[PDB]
C-alpha cells in the first residue's frame, strides 16, 4: 500500500525547505534580500545565497521566488517532487511567507492520504 513511504517522502521535502526559513528570516531583519546559489553573502547587493543546491536532495528540486527577495513580496520556497516514487511524482511541497505578516504556511498538492505532519 505504501501510505507511510508517500508521506516519508513528503517529509523529505519538507525537511530540505524548513531548514532556509530561519535563514530567510535572518536576512531579511538585516534588510539584505535572499537569493538562489551556494556561495556566501555578498555585500555588495546585500544577498545571502539559501546556501543549498537546487537538486541537494534526489527526490526532486528546490526552488526560490521572487529570486533576489527583499522581503516587500510574498516568497516561496518550492520543493517539487520530480525524483520521487509513484504516489508522489509531480507534487509539490511550498512553504509561503506573506509579506502582509511577515508569516509561513505550508501546502501540498500531494494526494491528501500521503501529506506528512506540518505541512496542510
Amino acid at each position: 500500500e505504501g501510505t507511510a513511504f508517500a508521506r516519508s517522502e513528503g517529509a523529505s521535502a519538507l525537511a530540505s525547505v524548513n531548514p532556509l526559513k530561519t535563514t530567510v528570516e535572518e536576512a531579511l531583519s538585516r534588510g539584505w534580500s535572499v537569493k538562489s546559489g551556494t556561495g556566501t553573502e555578498d555585500a555588495t547587493k546585500k544577498e545571502v545565497p539559501l546556501g543549498v543546491a537546487a537538486d541537494a536532495n534526489k527526490l526532486g528540486t528546490i526552488a526560490l521566488k521572487p529570486d533576489p527577495a527583499d522581503g516587500t513580496a510574498d516568497i516561496t520556497l518550492t520543493f517539487t517532487m520530480g525524483g520521487a516514487g509513484p504516489k508522489n511524482k509531480g507534487k509539490i511541497i511550498t512553504l509561503t511567507r506573506t509579506a502582509a505578516d511577515g508569516l509561513w504556511k505550508c501546502k501540498s498538492d500531494q494526494d491528501p492520504q500521503f501529506i506528512p505532519k506540518g505541512c496542510s
